[PDB]
């Protein structure tokens, strides 16, 4: 039931400079108009951001970044939250993410998936531990990571990653990297989701 709830908060982001597609992404709404979505993506070139089939400019939103703490050392998240100042309301699921939730290594893995590219889609694979950062063959770090065997794509990125915890079954975060057979995901905690969840009250 989680996941069905997810994918109905999963949309289509196209990023277009200039008449052309120049990169693809997933957002998981998590609350009103506010939407989990990719960093790195979120800070390029663009002239118009298609939020499934709906054509916005920076002007149509507000991107708020999270900052967490990796050894001491301050750190920027992958995971940013992008909030529309008008839209449809999408369903409140930030109870369903966690603040001390425990990933049995090998226990199953769900992530999903809604670009330009495959369309909707599901992944499934193995959890494997925490990471606190990966940083890539140029510089850029992703800090507050959680590790899983899968079968990632570029595009994927945006997706939310579900886990278990025995019994229970919680939202990790949001997809963003992976290759491989091995994928990362953002952690997203239920606490950073709620004060801003407030604050944009």
């Amino acid at each position: 039931d989680l996941q069905k709830m997810v994918m109905g908060n999963t949309k289509p982001v196209e990023l277009i400079l200039d008449g052309k597609t120049v990169a693809i992404c997933c957002a998981t709404g998590v609350f009103g108009t506010a939407y989990l979505v990719p960093r790195h993506l979120f800070a390029e070139q663009y002239d118009k951001i298609m939020l499934d089939g709906r054509a916005m400019t920076d002007s149509d939103y507000r991107v708020f970044e999270f900052e967490i703490k990796v050894k001491g050392q301050d750190m920027l998240s992958d995971a940013a939250l992008m909030v529309l100042h008008r839209g449809n309301k999408v369903r409140d699921i930030t109870k369903h993410f966690r603040d001390t939730a425990r990933m049995k290594k090998g226990t199953p893995v769900v992530g999903v998936v809604n670009n330009a590219d495959v369309g909707r889609l599901i992944f499934s694979g193995e959890a494997l531990t925490y990471k606190d950062i990966v940083v890539s063959m140029d510089g850029d770090t992703m800090p507050g990571l959680f590790a899983y065997k899968a079968a990632t794509r570029a595009g994927y990125a945006g997706g939310a990653v579900l886990a278990k915890d025995g019994a229970d079954t919680f939202i990790v975060g949001t997809h963003s990297a992976g290759g491989n057979g091995v994928g990362y995901c953002s952690c997203v905690s239920r606490s950073m989701l709620q004060k801003m969840k407030a604050h944009v009250e």
